[PDB]
């Protein structure tokens, strides 16, 4: 699919670049005709077919192809896409109260409460998505934003599809990786994934949102790796001492090895806690 090809800057002013990436780079924006505000993610392309730097035609048509699709208050809007020689540019909706990862590194650490909060919304972007047979497969704080995080309850959003795919035939087979801290066990093993993965991604989030550390870090890449395919996690006195039994068991049903044995989106709603790249 050929998209918009008109030079961008004729129809938006750029300004504050929001984040900075190893493929893309995302800067604030201004539609000169309405005054509306969005986010411009810029994705450079591969400018030979074994290139190694770039995004591969592929990968870009497949984000933009599953950004269209959605259309949910918890998870990122698309609104335009152009391109030129060296990027597809993506105007997307405009999230500016920063990063969860942010937001985590000044609070230190959240109330069950706060935490609920938060994965209430996290819970009902993913329902969506895996409702669609949409898999995230790179969940995580820093892809989670807040809208506004003034205020005592932030409400979120999911952005960062480039690893996302559509699972219509039960799992997808093809070295798909995202960040060691927060892949699942089959990820890690380069077995077949589904949606079963961003479950397992929503527990450690989960972890880390009530303790303020993550449960599988190691010093190395290569060692959060083997801890995360070995399980070897626990729920440290320290940090959680005065965390419910109950935030605990719906941890435990998420970070499970086998897949088929995890919690799906549904069971994590219906919980009773909530129920009202790879290489150094």
């Amino acid at each position: 699919t050929v998209f918009r090809q008109e030079n961008v800057d004729d129809y938006y002013d750029t300004g504050e670049e929001l984040g900075s990436g190893q493929f893309a780079v995302v800067k604030k924006c201004r539609e000169k005709s309405t005054g509306l505000q969005y986010a411009a993610k810029f994705i450079k392309k591969r400018r030979t077919k074994s290139s190694r730097r770039g995004v591969s035609r592929e990968d870009i048509e497949r984000e933009v192809s599953i950004l269209k699709e959605i259309q949910h208050p918890n998870v990122i809007t698309l609104h335009e896409v152009y391109e030129n020689k060296t990027d597809v540019i993506l105007i997307l909706e405009l999230v500016a109260g920063g990063e969860l990862f942010d937001f985590l590194a000044e609070k230190e650490s959240l109330t069950e409460e706060e935490a609920t909060e938060f994965l209430k919304q996290i819970l009902n972007g993913v329902y969506y998505l895996h409702s669609l047979q949409i898999a995230h497969f790179d969940l995580k704080p820093e892809n989670i934003m807040l809208l506004d995080r003034n205020v005592p309850k932030p409400r979120i959003k999911i952005i960062d599809f480039g690893l996302a795919h559509k699972i219509d035939f039960g799992n997808e087979f093809k070295n798909i990786f995202g960040t060691p801290e927060f892949v699942a066990p089959e990820i890690v093993n380069y077995e077949p994934l589904g949606l079963e993965a961003d479950m397992w991604s929503i527990g450690v989030i989960t972890y880390i949102l009530l303790s303020g550390a993550s449960p599988f870090l190691g010093d190395t890449k290569q060692e959060t790796l083997a801890n995360v395919s070995a399980v070897n996690y626990e729920f440290e006195d320290e940090y959680f001492s005065n965390t419910s039994a109950l935030a605990k068991d719906f941890i435990r049903r998420l970070l499970v090895k086998d897949p088929k044995k995890r919690m799906t989106i549904q069971d994590s709603l219906q919980h009773p806690w909530i129920k009202p790249p790879q290489f150094e």
